[PDB]
């Protein structure tokens, strides 16, 4: 049988699924770990005890316990990102989409979802791997990992809540793929991890982390990098937040044993209810429980590992969207709303930069303001709006990724860099939000191929180009076809620093993506804040 | 007789001088003070003892003792600014050009020359007032004042070298004009002081200084303002430099009496030889002996006088040239030379900003660099050259003047602001130096009217417009004619901040002259340097 696969964990039964008037195989909700429940909340994942009999892998698994956006009830723009399954701590499952007939050993792509380490699901409509598996003849895996306090509460020194266990969840999925993907026709020697947002940051963390490096060949990072300021905290900051969480649930704080015991007695939703009370600043684009720089998962600080070349040397492909900031302003910054142009007064501008750069003294705020204000206009509400949008994207996504790119590229074996700036013609969010954080994903997964979803034809063509770049890169470490009359996406080099626009127009090649601003965010501002 | 004028100081005999195939009267080298010689070196000026008999005012007087540029021997571009008369400490004279026939009471314009308070002469070809007096039917005066150590050595606490005596020289000329210009057909109730560079700074100092305010009605400032960083020093900095000068001449430093006595025994050229040894930094656009903020001439700091409105409220007209910096880079910054394009390497750029901002810590230098570097190019020698040129002009001239304009305008009775950006077609300096510091002067004095000097016709027309703006403004406090089909030069207001380009093209009205950069130089950088 073709839906029956025998693995090292036991036999698995999949389903036949329709895709663009053809079929492929799908193995949904395969467990790669023991359920992290009861005593095991906050602990490292345990490998899944082998089972006898056949595991029914015909439906999606549960999603991990998490915050649910309810700002816009029924609005597909927001709800497309919420859990579409029952939430459970019992959530360590992966899903595999396999071509029909089954290949012998093809390229494998493992998807790691985003959501700021506080949210995310492998089971979302946008993450359905069937279009990509079918179109590009690859085995598509999507894993899951604990998020929020459940995956990132960090009481360093303890084994009951060591920190980073959500990242270890990911690694265990990768270990499982390494060990068992051969039985699905996957090539374990050619597996590409890819993710967006925190998933992109996670991908870069697996590049850095010595314990993860041997488990994949290549990586793609979308709008995310390990050195992003929201992506990690120190062990002491993690400890403060752990304690502060316990303070919010009236827990005993005499010791780590008594704190963790108390946090384990709580129902999951009780923790989720107070998750945002623990942030030490009034901020946006900052999340309560994220990876810690612990000494185990990362031997030293992220920056010295990048400087010294302490990372997996391979090929990477990565990029960013035009308007990464706009989501976080909508949700957390005064003046912005879903149903207006959101012209921003001078006061909401100043309020906005405070929120965007929370550790900045007054001089730091003046420096940002000077950098992003048009002083010819100055009071124009659109320019304030757009300036603020650029501040949030540049600081949190574009400029950290550019720092990573420039430092990876000195020691790596190939970088390809993209800037995705197509506004989808069927987008539900207002025009002011531009090319939004997360909306290249639908092109990478081929949703513009399905007629019922109301994309344009030139959008179908863009998605096909993107799926082909991604898959070819997974396959060979180059997104380009050997022959191909189409224009080459060139390597990003230290010297020339070339990247491409990813849009419906014929490919233009640019240089030095946002250098003026990234010299400000990566060199000048830190030096300024350190000297004060 | 028409060349014979009887004044309160005694009778004066002038000469008939030819001007554009007509005649006017000229009274050259009239003394307004006692010669500051011997015991009187460094002392306040004494009023000129009345003389009997007729003072021959038929030839230019001597120039004040001063540094002589010899970088380019025989080069008219440099030598047009050197003394064209014998140098002498006996130099306190003024020159008066009067229309023929003599008027009864017309507008008076008093010219105060520049030269960084270390140089300058009333007698230069470019400062010949006859063209302006004739064309605009005004009485033109040019005064002189001691420069260098002779006019600005400042041992505060002493009466033998109080400081600022060069500024008092100027005031005594103004007092003399107030008292005696009526006898030349001048209206003492309508006298406009105007100057360029340090003369423009001097004009603004007379606006500020309570003892000078009553002696003129209106002011014009060209490429200079009192709050420029090169235009003044504190009493302690003046004292250090005085002592350091004495140290260079092996003088006794036990006391002020013994130091000043020793500096008086020196021949003038001995002081001039070591004048530049006393600057405490490696800098450009900084001069050794300049006005001191003493408490007498200026009751408090320049900035608090501007903030509190402690100044003469009247009409001012002022402006700047496109490329104020280029002279000072040519003379003092590595990479620049008269006979090349002067493309600047990255090293000469960094060397150049150090020189330009001498009190700046490393963070301050990074801030300037960030502000003026195109990071798309970065290594382009032309862009480095032009960036550096803009740094020197903006920091030393444009942005200080804009601060003055914005602060004067809150309390004043009319501001008119210009940006002069015509490169003269007969200019002798290289193209890279652009519209040079001091080269609007030739238009203000009407040299483009003389055929032999090789200007274009549209340059004659520009000079006629400029002489007319200047004279009309002197006359009424508005550079515009009541009727006139030509476009109005609007008032500079706090709200709209309008100014005009002064060039051969039809008048364009702009707003907010160089605000982006002036927010950097006037707000951000000081705050940055104070916080560190
Ligand atoms: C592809 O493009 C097409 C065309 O642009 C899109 O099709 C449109 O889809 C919308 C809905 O998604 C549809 O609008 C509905 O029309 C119905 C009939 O006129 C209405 O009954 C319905 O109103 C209800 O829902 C609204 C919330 O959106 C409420 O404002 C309203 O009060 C109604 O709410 C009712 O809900 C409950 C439960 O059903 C009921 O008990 C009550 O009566 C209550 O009142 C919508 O307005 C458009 O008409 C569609 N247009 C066309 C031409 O088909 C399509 O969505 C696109 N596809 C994708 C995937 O994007
Ligand atoms: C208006 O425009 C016109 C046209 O552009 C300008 O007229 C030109 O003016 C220059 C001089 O200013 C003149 O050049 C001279 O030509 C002479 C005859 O050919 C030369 O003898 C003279 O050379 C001497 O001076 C040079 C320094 O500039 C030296 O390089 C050279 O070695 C010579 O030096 C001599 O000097 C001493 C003392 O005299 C002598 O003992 C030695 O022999 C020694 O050798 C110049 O090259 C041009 O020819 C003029 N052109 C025309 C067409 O007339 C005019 O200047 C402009 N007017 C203004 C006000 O700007
Ligand atoms: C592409 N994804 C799925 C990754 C991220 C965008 C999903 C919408 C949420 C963005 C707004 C931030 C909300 C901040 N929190 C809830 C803390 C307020
Ligand atoms: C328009 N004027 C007459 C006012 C000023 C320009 C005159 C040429 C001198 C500029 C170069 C500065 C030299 C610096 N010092 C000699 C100190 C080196
Ligand atoms: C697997 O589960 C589905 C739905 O829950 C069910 O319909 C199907 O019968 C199951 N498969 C097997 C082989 O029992
Ligand atoms: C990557 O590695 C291969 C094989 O070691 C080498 O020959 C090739 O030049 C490298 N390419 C890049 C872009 O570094
Ligand atoms: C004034 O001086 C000039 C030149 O020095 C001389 O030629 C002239 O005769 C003098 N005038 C009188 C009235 O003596
Ligand atoms: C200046 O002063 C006059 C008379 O006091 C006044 O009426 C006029 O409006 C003022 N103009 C400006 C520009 O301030």
């Amino acid at each position: 049988s073709e839906l029956l696969v025998n693995t090292k964990s036991g036999k698995v039964m999949g389903t036949r699924v329709p895709v663009l008037s053809s079929h492929i195989s799908a193995f949904l909700g395969i467990p790669f770990a023991e359920p992290p429940v009861g005593n095991m909340r906050f602990r490292r994942p345990e490998p899944k005890k082998p089972w006898s009999g056949v595991w029914n892998a015909s439906t999606y698994p549960n999603n991990c316990q998490q915050y649910v956006d309810e700002q816009f009830p029924g609005f597909s723009g927001s709800e497309m990102w919420n859990p579409n399954r029952e939430m459970s701590e019992d959530c360590l499952y992966l899903n595999i989409w396999v071509p029909s007939p089954r290949p012998k050993s093809t390229t494998v792509m493992v998807w790691i979802y985003g959501g700021g380490f506080y949210s995310g699901s492998s089971t979302l409509d946008v993450y359905n791997g069937k279009y990509l598996a079918y179109t590009e003849e690859v085995v598509l895996v999507s894993l899951s990992y604990r998020v929020g306090a459940f995956g990132f509460l960090a009481l360093h020194g303890s084994q009951e809540a060591p920190g980073n266990v959500g990242l270890l969840d990911q690694r265990m999925a990768l270990q499982w793929v390494h060990d068992n993907i051969q039985f699905f026709g996957g090539d374990p020697k050619t597996v590409t991890i890819f993710g967006e947002s925190a998933g992109g940051a996670s991908v870069g963390m697996h590049i850095l982390s010595p314990g993860s490096r041997d488990l994949f060949r290549r990586a793609i990072l979308q709008s995310g990098s390990p050195n992003c300021p929201w992506a990690s905290v120190s062990v002491a900051e993690g400890r403060r937040r752990a304690v502060e969480l316990g303070r919010n649930l009236n827990c005993n704080l005499n010791s780590d044993e008594e704190l963790i015991h108390c946090l384990r007695e709580k129902k999951p939703q009780e923790l989720i209810d107070v998750e945002w009370n623990v942030l030490p600043f009034d901020s946006i684009f900052r999340f309560s429980f994220v990876p810690v720089i612990d000494g185990e998962f990362f031997p030293t600080s992220l920056e010295s590992m990048l400087n010294s070349g302490n990372f997996k040397k391979t090929q990477i492909l990565l990029g960013v969207n035009k308007d990464e900031g706009s989501f976080f302003l909508l949700y957390g910054a005064p003046g912005f709303s879903k149903d207006s142009e959101s012209k921003i007064s001078r006061e909401d501008f100043m309020s906005g930069v405070k929120l965007s750069v929370p550790h900045a003294n007054d001089l730091g705020l003046d420096a940002v303001t000077l950098q992003y204000t048009d002083w010819m206009d100055d009071n124009n509400g659109i320019k304030n709006r757009d300036g603020l949008d650029d501040i949030v994207g540049d600081h949190n996504v574009i400029c950290p990724l550019m720092h990573f790119v420039n430092k990876y590229t000195k020691f790596g074996n190939g970088t390809y860099l993209y800037f995705f700036n197509h506004r989808a013609s069927n987008l539900v969010w207002p025009e002011w939000m531009g090319v939004i954080h997360g909306y290249e994903i639908e092109f990478v997964f081929g949703l513009p191929l399905v007629k019922e979803l109301n994309y344009t034809a030139e959008e179908e063509a863009l998605s096909r180009r993107i799926m082909h770049y991604w898959a070819t890169f997974a396959k060979t470490g180059n997104p380009n076809e050997p022959h191909s009359q189409e224009s080459k996406w060139p390597l990003f080099t230290t010297k020339e620093q070339k990247f491409i626009d990813l849009n419906t127009e014929p490919m233009k090649v640019h240089q030095r993506l946002r250098v003026q601003m990234c010299v400000f965010w990566n060199q000048f501002l830190p030096k300024l804040l350190n000297a004060t």
